[PDB]
């Protein structure tokens, strides 16, 4: 489907009504696989950090670390398909401008590739942008083939601001996700028992970002 059709007939209305939207088979198998290879290459070549310090025991040899990350601009050699993913995300956002709430997106962060090693670590409940730093939309792309939460866990659980119920999102291969970055979407990553890859990009609202500068 053309970016515009997907955006106008689904993303725009979905976001305004739910603020949490999922798009499966975003780029297709071939492209998704190539991205998976680039991300795996980054890992195998030691480009990721050692992982978030989860448990710092008296002894450091036994320390437990979680999600590993690496920032990608999208033009570096070996990550061009990722840059392509980022472009696809952008073209999609552009077709939504003026329709995603009253926000006016004028920029984004670089891509943050994250890898949960599968040692039972997850990510505590949190809000991406709780202090109004400009980020209005969180965009996540998953690259995990044949991922079964019942077996590997790693489920993304979001707790919509008012609703009681929460939404469980599986980090399925070639899946794209959109959700408001503010306090309306507190979320967390349940313990992952298998290698879990995801690529995140945050979009900035023009006004919020402009005055964020003031307050720093
Ligand atoms: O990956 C997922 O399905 C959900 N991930 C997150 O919500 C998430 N959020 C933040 Cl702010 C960070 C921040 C740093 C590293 C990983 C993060 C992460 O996976
Ligand atoms: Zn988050």
């Amino acid at each position: 489907l053309p970016a515009l059709k997907l955006a106008l007939e689904y993303i725009v209305p979905c976001m305004n009504k739910h603020g949490i939207c999922v798009v499966d088979d975003f780029l297709g198998k071939e492209t998704g696989q190539q991205i998976g290879d680039e991300v795996r290459a980054l890992h195998d070549t030691g480009k990721f950090t050692d992982g978030q310090l989860v448990s710092q025991k008296s002894d450091s040899s036994k320390d437990i670390r979680g999600d590993k990350i690496t920032w990608i601009e999208g033009k570096e050699p070996g990550c061009e398909t990722i840059g392509l993913l980022m472009s696809s995300m952008d073209d999609l956002i552009r077709h939504c401008n003026g329709k995603l709430g009253s926000y006016k997106i004028n920029g984004r962060t670089k891509a943050m590739v994250a890898c949960y090693p599968g040692n039972g670590t997850g990510y505590v409940r949190h809000v991406d942008n709780p202090n109004g730093d400009g980020r209005c939309v969180t965009c996540i792309y998953y690259l995990n083939k044949d991922w079964d939460a019942k077996v590997s866990g790693g489920i993304l659980r979001i707790f919509p601001e008012g609703k009681a119920q929460f939404a469980d999102i599986e980090p399925k291969f070639d899946r794209l996700l959109f959700f408001w970055s503010d306090r309306r979407n507190p979320h967390e990553v349940q313990p992952a028992y298998a290698t879990r890859y995801a690529i995140t990009v945050w979009y900035f609202d023009a006004d919020e970002r402009a005055r964020a500068k003031v307050k720093y």
